């Protein structure tokens, strides 16, 4: 009933792109797969990389996270490596055509879908 951080990054990725503001949505959805990642890790109840966080997380929590959770849903491991491109090629290289950022970002979309459903 009450949007998730996941949800809401999501949104503002979306609300760039449609101005055209492509380095601003890819960090957005990037940030909206990271939240997807941790409510996931909650959702499952991770001890072992949760014991591992010591703000934001380290990528390489995320990637373990992403493996991790393979079991519950063999997608999101590769899910989350289009995450990554965004984060990557997109915001920090400055090197994804619109098309691209398009393609990508779908797979935060069923990526963040997969996480507000763990809850309920």
């Amino acid at each position: 009933s009450i949007s998730t951080s996941a949800e809401v990054y999501y949104e503002e990725a979306e609300e760039f792109l449609s101005k055209g503001d492509l380095v601003q949505a890819c960090e957005k959805y990037y940030k909206a797969a990271e939240e997807a990642i941790k409510l996931l890790v909650i959702e499952n109840n991770l001890k072992e990389i949760t014991n591992n966080v010591k703000g934001r997380w380290k990528s390489e929590n995320l990637f373990k996270a992403s493996k991790l959770l393979r079991s519950n849903n063999t997608e999101i491991p590769i899910l989350w490596k289009s995450a990554w491109t965004l984060h990557v090629e997109g915001f920090h290289e400055l090197s994804l055509n619109e098309k691209e950022v398009k393609k990508l970002k779908e797979d935060v979309r069923k990526l963040v879908i997969f996480a507000v459903n763990s809850l309920e």
